[PDB]
């Protein structure tokens, strides 16, 4: 029988509820972490938030023209009228996306704003049979759709070096020697429950919104293909995760092309 | 005739538009500033945002009980179900309000969340006859209602000391800070001074509890009728400086700066 153990793990902080169900075992809704809908810090990170350091656009339309300066930073704006990534988007090597911000001349409803509008897809935390908790989609998700952000505690590489629990770490970009991490172990959103898959239906894209401090991209998962209702979400944790954890367990994604089994 | 010179000075950043009209003269919609709906910085302020430094509540209900820690930090929760201040709230000497935050156990719809939900009232920027631009309410606003936040650039006292234009400054009163709405601000930068004001500023804490940096929330002190101009008391530092240049035109029979 399928137990509903929470109607919303996000406690109303997202646009839609994220329920938790368990049809497998006795386990209650996870509670050894704090759900947060946006990134937080403990020790200060000193993100550059000087408003005069933002690059911005001067568009007189909805930022759908060839001349949007913010699209230009992104190579071009990659969003169509439905907020979905263009078919030409390179899922194997995604560019950095610069969404419009509060310094731009455009309106808050312009085309070049997707991740900043928050989670929209109907997701569900559920108990898998042999990979603990996982996240599934409750709807069909068309290709190129923003699904969720990898949200957690922003930490330095030196702090990650002394964090014993590293199963919920996302490495950010090396910028002029400085590297940072998102640790979702103690504070995180729904993304902390997404399991690894070697042929993933999500790809992480680095996105800039309210600030443009290149040390601190935000990590937005977009669908790489049509995700069918009921499907488990997955992304590729990458080679550092498996170089460390492969000596403890092998991958159970079940792909016929699994690279970590 | 009243011309509409902007359908929305906020460019969609507020929940409703804030149009600008001018029935007095030929002046276009003000454009020598950047509208921002939330506070910004230029030089860094180093607000303490360590999440483990937040005090928070462990309520299992809607935070309407006396055991809510956030209500206790506020002395009591001052909000009714409708988000309005209780009649016992001291408008003459307001306490600090600590709203619930993302470290609390409660849900995002609990009782102790009002200012963090943002501006809701239908406001309008308009040309007054003798005080430049002002802001009016287009609807009735019951007493104790959150109207708008004083939003701008957060600056140090040292930086305020070297700013030529001080007509859009709100003091966050040794180490003290200021909100300068001259270059970046929201609708509140256009609210004129009134000696018997229908708005009172209240210091509020939401996502952080760094006491150097209260956020300034204007609540109505009485029923504000549709069409009425908004006003708050700029205070004695403003008038000690500006009174040698001009006198108050609020027109109150109890005006203290005429
Ligand atoms: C994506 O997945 C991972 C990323 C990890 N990333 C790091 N760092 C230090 C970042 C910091 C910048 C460059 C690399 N460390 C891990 N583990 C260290 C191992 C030694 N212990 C004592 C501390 C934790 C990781 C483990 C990951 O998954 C198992
Ligand atoms: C609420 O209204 C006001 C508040 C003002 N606040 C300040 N400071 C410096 C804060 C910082 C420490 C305490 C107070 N200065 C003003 N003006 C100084 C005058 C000399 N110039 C060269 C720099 C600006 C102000 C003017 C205000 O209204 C006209
Ligand atoms: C970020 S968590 C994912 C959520 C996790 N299932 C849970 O219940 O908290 C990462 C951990 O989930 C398990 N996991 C995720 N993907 C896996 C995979 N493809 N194969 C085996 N274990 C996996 C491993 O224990 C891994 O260290
Ligand atoms: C923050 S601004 C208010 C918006 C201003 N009316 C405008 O057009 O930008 C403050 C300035 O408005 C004028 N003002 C505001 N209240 C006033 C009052 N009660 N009497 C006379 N002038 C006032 C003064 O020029 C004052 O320095
Ligand atoms: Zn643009
Ligand atoms: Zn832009
Ligand atoms: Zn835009
Ligand atoms: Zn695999
Ligand atoms: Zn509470
Ligand atoms: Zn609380
Ligand atoms: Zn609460
Ligand atoms: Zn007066």
């Amino acid at each position: 029988v399928e137990r509903i153990v929470s109607r919303d793990i996000a406690r109303g902080y997202e646009r839609i509820p994220i329920p938790c169900v368990n049809a497998v075992d006795s386990e209650p809704c996870p509670s050894n972490y704090k759900y947060v809908s946006q990134n937080c810090v403990t020790s200060p990170m000193n993100i550059d938030r000087n408003i005069t350091h933002l690059q911005y656009c001067v568009c007189i339309d909805d930022c759908s023209s060839s001349n949007c300066m913010c699209g230009q930073l992104s190579m071009r704006c990659w969003y169509d009228k439905d907020g979905r990534l263009l078919p030409e988007f390179n899922m194997a090597e995604p560019p950095l996306i610069f969404e419009c911000n509060h310094a731009c001349s455009c309106w808050r409803n312009c085309r070049n704003r997707v991740v900043q509008n928050g989670l929209r897809a109907r997701l569900q935390l559920y108990r898998t049979r042999d990979m603990g908790w996982g996240v599934r989609s409750l709807q069909d998700i068309p290709p190129g759709t923003f699904v969720c952000e990898y949200v957690g505690e922003l930490i330095s590489d030196s702090e990650a070096d002394v964090r014993e629990e590293d199963s919920y770490l996302f490495d950010l970009d090396n910028k002029d020697g400085e590297v940072y991490c998102i640790d979702a172990r103690f504070y995180g959103n729904v993304s902390r429950f997404i399991n690894h898959h070697c042929e993933p239906n999500l790809v992480p894209v680095r996105v800039f919104m309210a600030h443009q401090d290149l040390r601190f991209p935000r990590i937005a998962f977009f669908s790489t293909r049509l995700i069918e209702a009921g499907e488990q979400l997955g992304f590729d944790y990458g080679e550092r995760f498996w170089d460390i954890k492969g000596k403890l367990f092998s991958c159970r994604c079940g792909s016929p092309k699994c690279r970590h089994s």
